[PDB]
């Protein structure tokens, strides 16, 4: 019952369409869609701090973390609102996402519409990589594309 | 206090980058910025309803119009929340925005945070060209660029 979508474009092309449907409030999110021109394998996935794009994905900011909390995998406790892990493209460089994520929502303080969605460069670890960068970012790397997350019809 | 921003882009050389400033939430909102690419003269500018960019600016949907109001110029007491009027390219094609509105905001009730800032072909008639599309569209035509609205730091 609420919808909301983000396009991500950057350089390859690096291009996907992510959609996020919740059905109340106080429900989980479904997330899913595809994202094409990656390198084969994991690509950390995040909600970053801000809808700015105006100088590329870098001016997203940082995970988004209004509860000020270390950065963990969406499994975790403790995580960040914006931690959603990794996506993972096939030999063809193509990732088909399907998630359900209970901590970002589209109501209240968790919301992400405004935010930025991110696919890295390289694999998040999760918070499991055992050096000061791994608790804050998870040493996704760079930023291959971006887009603001908007309200869907 | 809350600033937001959006990045114009379309499917030709417009592109421009906007900003919003609301200091507080009774308040007006400061619109600043500027749009590349232009012809000379008036180009309609509208907030349109749906943050969504799936296949270019057409699926941003309809001006935002929570209020259920015809459509009409900024400074008009009929007119869309979502209708910001007409922004001026000089001879070089550049729009230098500078707007105060008291109808948008970027809190509170209805506000334009994930919605879709449009930068139009033709001038916004603001309900006075005389035809039924007018007091809907204003007949300002294509949409040249947009982008979805996002939260700043
Ligand atoms: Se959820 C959220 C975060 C940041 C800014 C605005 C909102 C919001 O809730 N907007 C109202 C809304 C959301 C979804 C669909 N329709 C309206
Ligand atoms: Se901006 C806005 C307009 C209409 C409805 C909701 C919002 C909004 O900002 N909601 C998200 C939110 C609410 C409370 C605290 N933090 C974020
Ligand atoms: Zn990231
Ligand atoms: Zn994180
Ligand atoms: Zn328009
Ligand atoms: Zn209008």
């Amino acid at each position: 019952a609420t919808k909301v979508v983000c396009v991500l474009k950057g350089d390859g092309p690096v291009q996907g369409i992510i959609n996020f449907e919740q059905k109340e409030s106080n429900g989980p999110v479904k997330v899913w869609g595809s994202i094409k021109g990656l390198t084969e394998g994991l690509h950390g996935f995040h909600v970053h701090e801000f809808g700015d794009n105006t100088a590329g994905c870098t001016s997203a900011g940082p995970h988004f973390n209004p509860l000020s909390r270390k950065h963990g995998g969406p499994k975790d406790e403790e995580r960040h609102v914006g931690d959603l892990g990794n996506v993972t493209a096939d030999k063809d460089g193509v990732a088909d996402v399907s998630i359900e994520d209970s901590v970002i929502s589209l109501s209240g303080d968790h919301c992400i519409i405004g935010r930025t969605l991110v696919v890295h460069e390289k694999a998040d670890d999760l918070g499991k990589g055992g050096n000061e960068e791994s608790t804050k970012t998870g040493n996704a790397g760079s930023r291959l594309a971006c887009g603001v997350i908007g309200i869907a019809q």
